[PDB]
């Protein structure tokens, strides 16, 4: 099927997806973007923790149900884009490849399959809080059982089942303190995920045999940046799959181009952030307000956070490579904190990135030329530094306007002009790269971000409400966390009820622990966390605050809905492939994983335009449906047609696609009238329009 739009599903039984196919057809999507489908750890909710590359997940219905879904989708005119996970597997006893290594050590065929630290005599596995061991059997074979975590026993160890300490001494692995370093490359700092050596061709072949055997339309590659040689992997993949699509999950910096021109693109955090930057207002006022809550230098914060992340999460991993490079740990740590991209892509015959490296350190550049392989190892940790320090710490501290605090965001950027957005789109004509606005990993859903950005349109009223609320509630949390909380409730508000109350508490504690200012995941400050949760309880029972909030929130909700509809219009009518996170056909207000993992629910889609659609909230589904179906009916027009910017006043953004489609959207909640040449049909309202057209609550998608 020809690719125009994707609908991302979190894990769902294949039979349940199959029975919803008519819905997806009606909505107008061309492709289902499925979560990983290979056998994972028991009851995995996400599928990123693979235990066997050879088997389709039985919990989801298994291989025959998968094939059935693929075939019935095809017959209904829908294709499949399949998420795959090459970088790592799960450390679990159902991972038979890994168990083979733990049982046989270096003599296992699979020792090279995983990225073990070869200088280590034994494979160190950080897990112990005590020495309380037992023996538990799996299919008649004895396992070392540490609180249900099972490890195999070699032939020598099996003579010592009644003497566990002696059994452990002769093992090829060593169980160590849970705070210690593992002797393998992980996914980021996740001890339970061990990295796979995709650079070895037999490992590529072995891990891709099953998943590539099915009649899907394309693939989405989890964490491409973890790979030793990502380009080579992508070339190997392209060679095996024929003409099927390849998309990568990869975070680009502003002005950074995807390194690999021979794949289809990324999952679209570039579009997410460029479009996000169109909806903010009043930088000066919002900056001034925040100066009085917390005045800090962003660059200093980022640099220091990166150094801290390296010391606390990756010290052994980086020390090892520093030793290989002949550069001291403190200098490599400093170099890593200097990088302004997720990673570089040096290979043994590609040194394009050497000036990026040199710019940060002359000595590091010199060490790279002398030890290319060692530096290529360093590259695999570069994204972990960036993600853990920036996405998972900095984004929870710098609270000027948290709609900007998103995966793929550079906090130096507060806004961009409509013209800068056009420059981005102009270069994208013909691309199949995704236009994303919400994902399973975004800090917020699109509709939350649109609400929070709407705050910046009325900053005087906002400042007034913030002060008023402070005086009503008398919070004993610090000013930055208070400002974070106010923005979060405004963005994510779903009624003063218990369900939402507990979601908000859960999220705020996560936000506090990520920021690591007053509390963290290792050492929980239960007292300070109680202050935050007590404040939220107080908010949901204090009558004055709720009345004040609901008056402000009624405004923000309306403003957010207008901005959201504009964003949807931009996503569908721009070059690129329109991506939808499950449920975002409707206004859906999601916070950070796990909040954004709540089950999708399906409703009947609206059948025609009615003025009441905006107020009852069904407008988003209608707009999504009509525009996706327009995209679909025009074949490849939205992919390949000319992109022609319009010159419009501030707060409006517009363009033509070819000579057929005129698009004008409001990024700000203000009154606008536009003059149009000749007659057009408004595809949302189904009205024939001419002359002066009002831009009210809806985007204008006008067809000639």
């Amino acid at each position: 099927m020809k690719l125009l739009s994707t609908y991302r599903l979190q894990p769902m039984k294949f039979s349940e997806i199959r029975n919803r196919l008519d819905y997806f057809v009606e909505l107008g999507v061309t492709h289902l973007y499925l979560s990983p489908v290979l056998k994972a750890r028991p009851g995995s909710t996400h599928g990123y923790d693979v235990v066997d590359y050879n088997t389709i997940n039985d919990e989801l219905g298994g291989e025959e149900e998968y094939i059935r879904l693929i075939d019935e989708a095809k017959s209904k005119g829908l294709g499949i884009i399949q998420d795959i996970v090459p970088n790592h597997m799960a450390v679990h006893h159902t991972n038979w490849r890994l168990m083979d290594v733990l049982k046989k050590g270096r003599h296992s065929r699979y020792y090279n399959y995983f990225d073990f630290y070869e200088e280590e005599e034994k494979i160190r596995i950080p897990i112990l809080g005590d020495r309380n061991f037992k023996i538990t059997y799996v299919n008649d074979e004895p396992y070392l059982d540490y609180y249900g975590n099972l490890f195999p026993i070699n032939d020598e160890g099996r003579n010592y089942l009644n003497d566990i300490e002696k059994l452990l001494k002769v093992q090829y692995y060593e169980l160590v303190d849970w705070r210690d370093y593992p002797s393998y490359r992980r996914f980021f700092a996740v001890n339970e995920l061990i990295a796979v050596r995709q650079e070895l061709e037999w490992v590529f072949e072995d891990s891709h045999s099953k998943i590539l055997s099915f009649e899907v339309d394309g693939y989405r590659i989890d964490h491409i940046d973890g790979l030793f040689k990502p380009e080579e992997y992508l070339r190997r993949l392209k060679n095996k799959i024929g003409n099927k699509h390849i998309f990568v999950e990869k975070i680009l910096s502003i002005g950074e181009k995807l390194r690999w021109d021979f794949i289809d693109g990324t999952t679209g955090y570039d579009f997410l952030n460029y479009s996000n930057l169109l909806f903010t207002d009043n930088e000066d006022k919002m900056t001034e307000i925040y100066k009085n809550i917390l005045d800090i230098d962003l660059d200093e914060l980022v640099k220091e956070t990166k150094k801290k992340i390296i010391d606390t999460l990756f010290k052994h991993d980086i020390e090892r490579i520093s030793m290989m490079l002949g550069v001291n740990y403190e200098e490599i740590k400093e170099f890593l904190s200097c990088l302004k991209v997720y990673r570089t892509y040096i290979t043994e015959n590609d040194f394009r990135d050497e000036e990026i490296i040199r710019n940060c350190s002359q000595k590091v550049y010199e060490s790279m030329k002398k030890n290319v392989t060692a530096f290529m190892k360093l590259q695999q940790y570069m994204p972990a530094v960036f993600a853990k320090a920036y996405e998972d710490t900095v984004l929870f501290i710098y609270n000027r306007l948290i709609s900007l605090n998103e995966v793929g965001s550079d906090l130096h950027y507060y806004s961009i002009s409509c013209d800068k957005f056009h420059e981005f789109n102009l270069k994208r004509v013909g691309t199949l790269s995704f236009n994303a606005t919400s994902t399973h990993d975004t800090k917020f859903s699109e509709d939350v971000r649109m609400r929070i950005s709407a705050i910046s349109e009325i900053p005087d009223e906002w400042a007034k409400k913030v002060n008023e609320w402070h005086n009503i509630l008398n919070p004993n949390i610090d000013k930055n966390d208070e400002y974070r909380l106010y923005q979060t409730i405004v963005g994510s508000f779903d009624g003063f009820n218990n369900e939402y109350k507990e979601r908000l508490k859960a999220h705020m504690i996560k936000a506090l622990r990520e920021a690591k200012v007053h509390t963290d995941w290792v050492n929980v400050n239960t007292e300070y966390e109680k202050k935050m949760t007590y404040l939220i309880d107080k908010m949901f029972n204090n009558e004055k605050f709720m009345e004040s909030f609901l008056e402000f929130e009624s405004k923000i909700d309306k403003m957010g809905k207008v901005k959201s509809l504009s964003l949807v219009a931009l996503k569908i009518t721009s070059p690129g492939v329109a991506d939808f996170y499950q449920g975002l056909e409707n206004f859906r207000y999601l916070l950070t994983d796990p909040d954004n993992r709540r089950p999708v629910v399906f409703s009947e889609l609206p059948k025609r335009y009615e003025e009441g659609l905006f107020n009852n909230g069904r407008i988003k589904a209608y707009v999504t449906k009509v525009l996706l179906n327009l995209r679909k009916s025009m074949k490849d027009f939205f992919i390949n047609s000319e992109y022609k910017p319009l010159k419009l006043q501030k707060g409006l953004c517009g363009f033509m696609r070819g000579d057929k489609v005129l698009v004008i959207v409001k990024t700000l909640n203000r009154d606008y009238d536009i003059e149009i040449d000749g007659e057009y049909t408004d595809v949302i309202t189904d009205e024939t329009v001419r002359g002066r057209v009002k831009v009210d609550k809806l985007p204008l998608i006008l067809v000639k």
